[PDB]
């Protein structure tokens, strides 16, 4: 409900700053690889191909979907 | 409504606390699709990594949990 909605718009301004926001992407893939260094040696820079690999297709189903339906992939609407 | 991604990162995580605090089963498709994704590392690694959320994911969820939405949004990289 109001789940739905938060993510909804939350979708909603990422695909809006990833089409207008040529930082916004990189900026933000490269921060989270950062935080993957947590997960310490080994397991760190597969957390960083993880992150490499799920913003593509991230960029990719949202630059395609609906933000109804891509919160509803996660339970979070419907 | 064109609105600000941190902000509404900080709405999002807040409500997400509060849907699991009244249902703790919340969060199992957000999960299962962290999962799913791990495919995309290809063979061999997409099993290191489905194992690997397979055994902390109840140590996320409950860390996350005793987070603040900010602090949830600045190390996901949403806020800042
Ligand atoms: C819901 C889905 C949940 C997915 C499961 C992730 C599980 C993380 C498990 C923790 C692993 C153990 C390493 C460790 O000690 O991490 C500590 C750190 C706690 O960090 P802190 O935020 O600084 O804590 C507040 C606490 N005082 O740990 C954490 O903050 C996190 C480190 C990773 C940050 C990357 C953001 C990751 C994106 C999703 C993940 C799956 C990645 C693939 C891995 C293959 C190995």
């Amino acid at each position: 409900g109001d789940v739905c909605q938060d993510c909804i718009q939350m979708v909603t301004d990422i695909q809006t700053a990833v089409r207008t926001n040529s930082t916004f992407v990189q900026a933000l893939v490269e921060h989270v690889k950062e935080e993957c260094d947590r997960l310490g040696p080994g397991m760190a820079d597969i957390c960083k191909n993880y992150i490499s690999q799920y913003s593509e297709i991230a960029i990719q189903m949202m630059m395609h979907m609906q933000p109804k339906e891509i919160c509803a992939l996660v339970g979070f609407c419907d």
